[PDB]
Parts: structure tokens; sequence; C-alpha cells
């Protein structure tokens, strides 16, 4: 168990397409076609995505007494908005050329960069997967969905079966309007999802409800009612009131509430939480 | 004194507009120019604008416990964007047709839009500014800067001097430019100022200080420790640690605490504060 660099670390795994822009060729072979631009967008993208996620690590501030994990949010945003793009470029031009230029792809060009394209991108995807499952990371899954539709990556093409027998025909057509359909409800999902960590909303019900058990439980308290939850990047922030005994002392009421925060700490590890405690003046 | 509805107010200002695109005219007169689509991606833009900030406006929700304040700063960062892109379209056009082409809007067509299009347009800006002055608001803002933009009108374009003795050539070039440059920066600080906010960024220091002064004056109080601060939209959140008596009892130490909130409560209205009280268990 390695820590949050985790995501760190998938960061540069994007920076690994830069051995892929180099798999590309004019001097060894004098030929161009169009995705040595995809893939030089990418290094700069992902390597954007690189310094975001540096700066999304980065502990409290003076400016920014609570995280900089919104950053993540922001970064994932951004990138769902311009994978949401492609998706509807390609999704159009998926009823583009539903044949009506033509199937034109028809050059049999040096097709060993496709399908290395395939192999190397699906490496990197299943690592981004990995940390994915790993470790949350809203900024990770972006920069994975847009590699997500690049493998999405036609050296399946049929050529022996090929199109289909003339009266019924068949194209890029179909899969290339069919990827942009779900990558950009894909790349949609994901926004909102930003947007949604954005607005400061509230943690899961599972885990609202183990902070409830957690505390209602607990020795010292006798009610507990203001219940705010949010969490920014990694880490979540808790706020609670614990009702106390009108007359405890607050060495004595402190403690209580030192532990029911000790205890939410145990269990959502990286959280924050802060306990205001109130005697009873409360209905 | 009216409320914070001053901004749901400014948002049909910007439906103000409507009346502007029946301002244009076919049927009136055969003529079409371009001014009739940015001034009906206007309506467009700033009715989501509107939507925008009325879903601002709602209260505490179950999945969002704290504001929905945000949805400005969200709504502001969409528009920085889109008049940072609208900006740069511009500049690039300033050196573009510096006289590459040539001067070629010379049709005097009925500029009695464009001067109409100033009039009103003005109007709005100007009840624009006067919410952002009144009320802080970074959603009412974004969409004045556009406005603002479409105030940069050119009905001032010379025709008695006109463009200048040949040899030192005029145009729309070092006007179209110039607003192009202002605006880019314009928008470009609109937007960090957004994504700052979508961080959650520290109050500003004279904010912080008031608060850290009618906190350690208290009576009761001893020390005070942590300390954070941000603000959602209108609404400024508040939470800090209280050093009192190790010997008290709760009801007095939260008595002394419900002051001090009680008091940061009036120093800055709409506000959200939290105390935790600590004893003495600090070094
Ligand atoms: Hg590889
Ligand atoms: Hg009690
Ligand atoms: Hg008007
Ligand atoms: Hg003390
Ligand atoms: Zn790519
Ligand atoms: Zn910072
Ligand atoms: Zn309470
Ligand atoms: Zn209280
Ligand atoms: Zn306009
Ligand atoms: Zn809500
Ligand atoms: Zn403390
Ligand atoms: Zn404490």
């Amino acid at each position: 168990l390695v820590s949050r660099a985790a995501i760190a670390a998938t960061a540069m795994a994007s920076l690994l397409l830069l051995i892929k822009i180099f798999a590309w060729w004019y001097t060894g072979s004098v030929s161009i076609l169009a995705a040595l631009v995809d893939s030089l967008v990418d290094i700069g993208a992902s390597l954007t995505n690189l310094l975001v996620v540096r700066y999304s690590l980065q502990p409290a501030d003076d400016n920014h007494s609570f995280g900089h994990g919104k950053a993540e949010s922001l970064a994932a945003l951004a990138q769902s908005m311009f994978i949401s793009g492609s998706a509807l470029f390609l999704f159009l031009t998926g009823i583009q050329h539903l044949i009506s230029p033509t199937p034109m792809t028809d050059p049999g060009v040096g097709v060993i960069v496709t399908i290395v394209a395939l192999i190397c991108t699906i490496i990197l995807v299943s690592f981004q997967r990995w940390v994915v499952r790993r470790t949350q990371s809203q900024a990770v899954r972006a920069d994975m969905l847009h590699y997500q539709s690049d493998v999405m990556m036609n050296g399946a093409i049929l050529l022996a079966l090929g199109l289909s027998w003339y009266g019924w025909h068949r194209a890029d057509a179909l899969f290339a309007l069919g990827i942009g359909i779900y990558i950009l409800y894909s790349a949609l999902r994901m926004g909102y999802e930003a947007v949604q960590s954005l607005l400061d909303r509230a943690l899961p019900d599972e885990e609202r409800q183990e902070i409830i058990d957690i505390v209602t439980s607990w020795p010292g308290v006798s009610g507990a009612h203001d219940l705010r939850t949010r969490q920014s990047g990694p880490t979540r922030f808790i706020q609670i009131h614990l009702e106390m005994e009108d007359s405890l002392p607050l060495v004595q009421a402190h403690m209580v509430a030192d532990q029911v925060e000790q205890a939410i700490l145990r269990r959502f590890p990286g959280s924050d939480v802060i306990i205001h405690q109130d005697p009873c003046s409360v209905v």
C-alpha cells in the first residue's frame, strides 16, 4: 500500500505516450496521417493534468486553508468538456459519412502505427484503471476517459468481409457513430460529477449513515444535530453538533467530543472533522 | 435596501435584450447583418445564466448541506471561458484585417441598429454595474463582462476623417485589436477569480483580521487557534477553535462561544460560523 502519490504516478504514465509521439514516423517512412497531432495534443493536455494534480496534492496553504483538492474536480470538468466535444464531433462525423461522401479511408497505409497505438494505449488505460480503483481520483478518471476513446481505435475494420455486398452498405459509420454516443454520455456524466463536487455536495448516504451511527452510539453524547459533509478531492470534511450534558466541565465535554472526532477519523482516514459541542438548549 | 434577489433582477435585465432581438429587422427592411445572432446567442446564454443564479439562490438542500452558492462561480467560470474565446477570436481578427485583405465594412447599411444597440446595451451594463456594486455577484459580473464587449460597438468609425490619407493607413484594426487584448485580459482575470472561489480560497486578509480581532478581544476566550475561511457565492464560512478555561461548565463555555459566534455573525451578515471549543491542551 502506497499513498495518493499513486495518482502522481499515472500522470507521467500519460506522458508514456511521449514515446508514442516518437512511435510516429516521417524520417523512418515519409508518410503522414492525423493521429500524430491527437497524440501531440495528448502530451500537452495530460502534461497540464500532471501539473494540476501536483497542485491538487499540496497541503493547507495560507489562502487555501481547506484543501487544494478541488483542483482535481476542476481538472476533471475541464477534460469532460473537451472530451464531450470530441465525442459530439465524432457522432456528427458518424452520421456525416454514413456513406454521404463514401468510405474513403481505403489506403492500406502502414497500419503498424494504429495497432501499436492500441497496444500501448491499452497498457496505459489499465494502469489508469488500476489507480482509479485504488484511489477514487476524479482527475485521473477524466484523463483516462480520453484514452478510453483512443483505445476505440479501428484496425478492427473488416477487410476480408470488408464493407458488405452492395445493397446493404457498411463502413466506419456504425462504429464511429456508436463510440460517439457512448463517450459523449460517458464524458457528460463524468463532468456532472465534477460540478457536483464543485458545488459542495454531501457524502454518499452510506458514509453519512456510518458517521451518524459512530456518533449516536458513543457513550458521552446524548444527541447530535447538525451534520454537514462534503469532500474536496480525497479528503472529506465533516462537521457536527454533539449534545453533551449541560453541567459537564469543558475539559470533560471536550474529551467525549475528541473521542467521537477520533472515531470518525479512523473510519474515514484522511478526513477532517470539527465538532461543535452544545449542552441542552435544543427541542 | 432590497435583498440578494437584486441579482435575480439583473438576470431578466439581460433578457431585456429580448427586445433587441426584435429591434432587428427583416420584414421592416429586407437586409441582414451578423449582430442578430450574437444577440440570439445572448438570449440563450444569459437565460441559462438566469436559471443558474436561481439555482444558486436555493437554501440548504438534502445533498447540498452547505450552499448552492458555488453555482455562481461555475456560471462565472463558464462565461469567462466563452468570453475569453470571443476575445482571442477578435484579437486575431485584429491582426487579420490589419488591412491584409482591406477595410471591407464600407456598406453604409442602416446603422440605426448599432446605435440603438449601443443605447440599450449601455442601459443594461449600468444596471448590471449597479448590482455588481450592491452585491458582489461573481455570476452577474461575468454576464456583464460580455455586454461590456457588446458596448465596444463601433458606430464610432470615422467617416469624415475616415481611414487616413494614404501612406499611414487606418481601419477597425486599431480598435478591434485593442478591445481584444483588454477583454481577453479582463475575462482571464475574471475566470481566475472564479476557479479561485471554486478552490476553497480564504477570505481577504481584511475580513480575516476582523474575525481575529472580534475573537481575541472577547471576555471569555483566552486563545483561539484554528481559523479557516471561505465563501461560496454570497455566504461566507468560518470556523475556529476557542480556548476557554479548562474547568468551565459546558453551558457556560457554550455561552462565551455563542456570543463570539453571534458577534462574527453581526459583522458579516449572511455568514455561517462554527466554533469548536478547546480547554487548555495546546502549547
Ligand atoms: Hg508502449
Ligand atoms: Hg443531556
Ligand atoms: Hg432598450
Ligand atoms: Hg485557560
Ligand atoms: Zn488521443
Ligand atoms: Zn494554496
Ligand atoms: Zn447546535
Ligand atoms: Zn451551539
Ligand atoms: Zn452579444
Ligand atoms: Zn441541492
Ligand atoms: Zn483545537
Ligand atoms: Zn479539540
